[PDB]
């Protein structure tokens, strides 16, 4: 599923991740921006073999179980598949325990490198929240 912006605020407020750990809604809503763009399918291989999945990128290294990540994690306790589904339980609980492990969102890369410290409230402006 691409959602739209507005709607994807919506999902994410629903499901508690507005300013869950301090962080306001837009700066969610830019993290699955610039990791998906908004696309719940998406997925992307890693130089060290692991794979990222879904609208926030949840990497295959610690989170999630892909049976082809050697020596990796399974923190979350779920198949990175279910990161990919239209709905986005999945992907947000697991997002709550990796934004909770230490370093915030700088956990993803493309957050600190293109949200963090820009007028993240941008993302959900107009949004009926
Ligand atoms: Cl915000
Ligand atoms: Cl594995
Ligand atoms: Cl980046």
């Amino acid at each position: 599923k691409v959602f739209g912006r507005c709607e994807l605020a919506a999902a994410m407020k629903r499901h508690g991740l507005d300013n869950y750990r301090g962080y306001s809604l837009g700066n969610w809503v830019c993290a699955a921006k610039f990791e998906s763009n908004f696309n719940t399918q998406a997925t992307n291989r890693n130089t060290d073999g692991s794979t990222d999945y879904g609208i926030l990128q949840i990497n295959s290294r610690w989170w999630c179980n892909d049976g082809r990540t050697p020596g990796s994690r399974n923190l979350c306790n779920i198949p990175c598949s279910a990161l990919l589904s239209s709905d986005i339980t999945a992907s947000v609980n697991c997002a709550k325990k990796i934004v909770s492990d230490g370093n915030g969102m700088n956990a993803w890369v493309a957050w600190r490198n293109r949200c963090k410290g820009t007028d993240v409230q941008a993302w959900i402006r107009g949004c009926r929240l």
